[PDB]
């Protein structure tokens, strides 16, 4: 009867929403009171016929961005960076441009001062282009008064937290935080043994679509991994403690709240907001006018701990995929939901809530 009454409520959540969005193939992986639990539904790949499983590996997009927080983590954990030291400290191409009065937690928190969702289109990914944009780039109003949701900004935090530990961003993550974390089916640059795995994307027309090469494409949004291991990572987050105490305290440097906007609290990566709390607030957080206007933020006198009853939560989105996690710290609850179509938000969200309403 239990597997018969989670079955009936992941379906009741699932199904609708992959009907209505066309979602070809959707993995769904939950954390139960330290038991997984997996629903896999539809197809990888439409020509093919090759079903999803929690082995299948889904683009998680931003979702990326918190294994960038977490090797950030490391390197605070490490003592060779600190939160309030200048972005331009750890990259001497940056020394007497604006970087030098813009602070790491300002990068990693979207408050630089207005850098943009995206790089120009004029930035290839390319060291000398990427350099180039941050020695000329002004802010367009004060340093740590507004979120504007930025992939150069988060992208700069994860590329100067690598320099910081005297290694490259996609080195570090492969050699290092990967396996600290159990994570063996969780790469930025799939093998081709591992291919076979990797689901096709799809847009408009049902075009195919794998994200392509771009500027700190690793550090945004490069991150493929299945249900499997993205749930690895979510027990992880669960429960710190049961790993080597560097990387403990890696993933609690996550989990620690700057500022609030409406009713998010922002942390390195995830983004927080009280449980419970209303499905339609949930929606607006994840919002389209968060993630592309600026919001003025409300600092917190001192970083808050997003553990207890609170949820936190990532989108994450490439053209083909649309990816969502959420975990409540104080229930031991965790949940991971990864499509091959970028379905919006709201729908991702519609699903998520079923299912942790229908746990607790
Ligand atoms: B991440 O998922 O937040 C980020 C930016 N983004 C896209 C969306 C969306 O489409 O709803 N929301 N936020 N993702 C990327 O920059 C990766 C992409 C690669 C190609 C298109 S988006």
């Amino acid at each position: 009867a239990p597997a018969d009454r989670l079955k009936a409520l992941v379906d009741a959540a699932v199904q609708p929403v992959m009907k209505a969005n066309d979602i070809p193939g959707l993995a769904v992986a939950i954390s139960l009171k330290g038991e997984p639990h997996y629903f896999s539904y539809g197809l990888a790949s439409k020509e093919d016929g090759r079903r999803v499983t929690p082995e299948t590996l889904f683009e998680i997009g931003s979702v990326s961005k918190t294994f960038t927080a977490t090797l950030a983590g490391y390197a605070l954990a490490q003592d060779k960076m600190r939160l309030d030291d200048r972005a331009s400290q750890h990259w001497p191409a940056l020394q007497g441009s604006r970087f030098d009065g813009i602070s790491l937690l300002d990068l990693a928190t979207y408050t630089a001062g207005g850098l943009p969702l995206q790089f120009p289109d004029s930035v290839q990914k390319d060291q000398a282009q990427i350099r180039d944009y941050y020695r000329q780039w002004q802010p367009t109003y004060a340093p740590g008064s507004q979120r504007l949701y930025s992939n150069p900004s988060i992208g700069l935090f994860g590329y100067l937290a690598a320099r910081s530990l005297g290694q490259p961003f996609e080195r570090l993550m492969e050699q290092q935080v990967f396996p600290a974390l159990g994570l063996e089916q969780t790469h930025l640059d799939v093998p081709e043994a591992a291919l076979a795995q990797y689901a096709q994307g799809y847009g408009k027309d049902d075009r195919p679509l794998r994200v392509g090469p771009g500027p700190l494409d690793a550090e945004g949004y490069g991150v493929k991994t299945s249900a499997a291991d993205l749930l690895r990572f979510v027990d992880a987050n669960l429960h710190p403690e049961r790993l080597d105490r560097p990387w403990a305290q890696a993933l609690d440097a996550t989990h620690r709240g700057y500022y609030k906007v409406g009713d998010m609290t922002q942390g390195l990566g995830w983004e927080a907001y009280d449980w419970p709390i209303s499905l339609k607030r949930l929606q607006a957080g994840n919002s389209t006018p968060m993630a592309l206007q600026p919001h003025r933020i409300a600092r917190l006198p001192a970083p808050q701990a997003l553990e207890g009853q609170r949820l936190l939560n990532k989108t994450g989105s490439t053209n083909g995929f649309g990816a969502y996690v959420a975990f409540v710290p104080g229930r031991d609850l965790g949940l991971v939901i990864l499509a091959n179509r970028n379905y919006p938000n709201a729908e991702r969200v519609k699903i998520a809530y079923a299912i942790l309403s229908g746990l607790e």
